[PDB]
């Protein structure tokens, strides 16, 4: 029930952390490492940054784009890493964040906007 990619459009609570893996598409094709942070404002400070960490439960991982820019990985080797797109914000305003990502909907994953605090 979505056009080309899916936008996971919503507020960031000021300088939020936030781990976005949610299921917002239905297509089986996508972008592999495929998403864009989108932020529309004065200054956005959006870190949009390529996380996998899966055990210690804290994403750390080095793939740091900027605002308003599409991140593109060839890095889907080790396809048994949990990895994520973390929004961590430097805006003191609840900024409006748009990540939109081409992935294949198949999953009932926790956090589709703001429930992945680290």
């Amino acid at each position: 029930r979505i056009p080309n990619i899916a936008t996971y459009t919503g507020t960031i609570q000021g300088k939020g952390e936030v781990c976005i893996i949610g299921n917002k598409e239905g297509k089986t094709r996508g972008g592999e490492l495929y998403a864009v942070l989108h932020s529309t404002n004065v200054n956005a400070d959006m870190t949009l940054i390529l996380l996998r960490n899966v055990g210690g439960n804290g994403w750390g991982e080095i793939k740091r784009n900027d605002i308003d820019k599409p991140l593109k990985y060839e890095d889907y080797y080790t396809s048994g890493l949990s990895w994520i797109w973390k929004i961590k914000n430097n805006s003191s305003e609840t900024s409006n964040y748009s990540l939109d990502a081409t992935v294949h909907d198949d999953k009932e994953d926790s956090d589709v906007l703001t429930k992945c605090p680290v």
